[PDB]
């Protein structure tokens, strides 16, 4: 799997390269890591980034004890339908 860094600078999760990444937002002090945005440019894709990039930040939340909203499209329709295995991390009000 790419080398997924953290850039808390930007709140996002991102290739070391900077080039795709996802974006996200802490809700309810500190609990809540809401994903707002997944971006794989067209020439990234391919290579399972997003996938990889949602990864990253469901392992980061459910290693902190954080809850998500999966607010981008790419993670609530794409993401966790092929990995229900994360569904528990999904704060429980969204669905
Ligand atoms: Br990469
Ligand atoms: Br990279
Ligand atoms: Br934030
Ligand atoms: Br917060
Ligand atoms: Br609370
Ligand atoms: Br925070
Ligand atoms: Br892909
Ligand atoms: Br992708
Ligand atoms: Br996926
Ligand atoms: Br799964
Ligand atoms: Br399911």
């Amino acid at each position: 799997p790419p080398k997924i860094v953290w850039n808390e600078g930007k709140r996002r999760f991102e290739t070391e390269d900077h080039e795709a990444f996802i974006e996200y937002k802490m809700r309810n002090n500190g609990k809540v890591m809401d994903l707002v945005h997944t971006y794989v440019p067209s020439f990234k894709r391919g290579l399972g980034l997003a996938s990889h990039l949602c990864v990253a930040a469901f392992e980061h939340a459910s290693s902190h004890s954080i809850s998500i909203i999966p607010s981008c499209s790419y993670v609530s329709d794409t993401f966790l339908p092929r990995n229900p295995s994360w569904k528990p991390l999904i704060h429980s009000e969204v669905f």
